[PDB]
């Protein structure tokens, strides 16, 4: 679950959404943008200093895309496994799936 | 779970995966294209003319998007109840999830 800059509108930091399993095997990607601007809803799952950003950070599961990996650039972190049963928790609120 | 027509890269059919609970508070949706191009992959839902579709066709959960409300189009059709737990089920598969 690594933590890379992708070319969105801006260069922003991006949570790989799509398994690593099957990434060297696709032309697109899908991410989870992360932004500094914390709004305190379900869908976003913290991220600070120790993933690799300057400020503390959030992941906006609400925002999620699917990007070419042409615009996929340096890998600057990695997701915490501790972290990732709150991943599928804000996913699985974000659209509503029986998890 | 409806699923409207949405302006992608072209006009499209997609799945609202944002959940419709907050729907009416959000100026952007994450949806998932449909596309005519079956290519067998787990990630896929079936989805047929009961939906609302000419040809059968499959809901790409490898290439969800987050677009704005302004992109989204007439309400043609929904996704059954029955076809749910393959929803949760291909989204879970494509990103690695612990459901």
């Amino acid at each position: 679950r690594p933590i890379h800059i992708a070319q969105l509108d801006k260069a922003r930091p991006v949570l790989i959404l799509t398994r690593e399993v099957v990434r060297p095997h696709l032309t697109n990607v899908t991410v989870a943008p992360i932004t500094t601007t914390v709004r305190g809803l379900a869908t976003e799952v913290p991220v600070d200093a120790v993933n690799g950003l300057n400020q503390p950070s959030v992941v906006s599961c609400d925002n999620t895309q699917t990007i070419p990996v042409c615009d996929l650039g340096r890998q600057i972190g990695y997701l915490l496994a501790s972290q990732e049963p709150a991943l599928a928790e804000a996913i699985g609120n974000a659209f509503d799936l029986d998890w």
